[PDB]
């Protein structure tokens, strides 16, 4: 583990992507208002944001409803233009909440300007949905329960 800094982030959720304006998720244009608060009530707007001096950085966001979805896959796209890279993550923790298991996911980034594309298949819906998120609004001192990967 590295020499670095620890942020407190703020999640933009979307069911639009913010750059081109497009919703890949089947739902489409006439479904945005319960899309858009589908999004947010699945992933939680605080999260954690790891830079190493040496560059390294680690974004940890939080999934509600992980009783109710799965297959979970993400990509990232730098600049939030051009191809999305597939990529890994690591589930760094878990908890609960008022719906039962949270999950706490952990990407690395080549830049905080990046687009994290995400895709899962949630049971009751009976179909697989597509959402992005991208961290922002950076808090200098982290304060909440994630657990940090990156740095001391
Ligand atoms: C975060 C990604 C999600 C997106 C983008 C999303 C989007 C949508 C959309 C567009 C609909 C309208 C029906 C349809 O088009 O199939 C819908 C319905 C529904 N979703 Fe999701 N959803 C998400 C996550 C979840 C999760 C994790 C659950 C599990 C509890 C869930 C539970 C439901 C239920 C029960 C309905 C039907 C009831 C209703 O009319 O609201 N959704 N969702
Ligand atoms: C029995 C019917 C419904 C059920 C079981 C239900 C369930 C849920 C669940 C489990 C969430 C995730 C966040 C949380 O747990 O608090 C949620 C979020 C949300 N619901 Fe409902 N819902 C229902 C009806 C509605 C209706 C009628 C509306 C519109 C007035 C609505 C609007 C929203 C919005 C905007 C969110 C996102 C809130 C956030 O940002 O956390 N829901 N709902």
């Amino acid at each position: 583990m590295d020499k670095g800094q620890i942020y407190g982030s703020i999640i933009q959720r979307n069911y639009r992507h913010p750059i081109s304006g497009q919703i890949e998720d089947s739902g489409g244009e006439h479904s945005f208002d319960i899309g858009q608060g589908m999004v947010e009530g699945t992933v939680y707007s605080d999260a954690m944001l790891e830079v190493s001096d040496a560059g390294k950085i680690v974004l940890t966001f939080r999934m509600s409803l992980a009783d109710y979805s799965g297959n979970y896959q993400f990509w990232i796209q730098p600049g939030g233009t051009g191809s999305f890279q597939a990529v890994d993550y690591n589930i760094t923790q878990k908890g609960t909440d008022t719906n039962g298991t949270t999950l706490d996911i952990a990407i690395s980034l080549p830049t905080v300007n990046s687009i994290i594309r995400g895709s899962m298949f949630v049971e009751p819906m009976g179909r697989e949905v597509v959402f992005y998120l991208s961290a922002s609004e950076l808090i200098q001192k982290y304060s909440g329960n994630m657990l940090a990967q990156l740095v001391t």
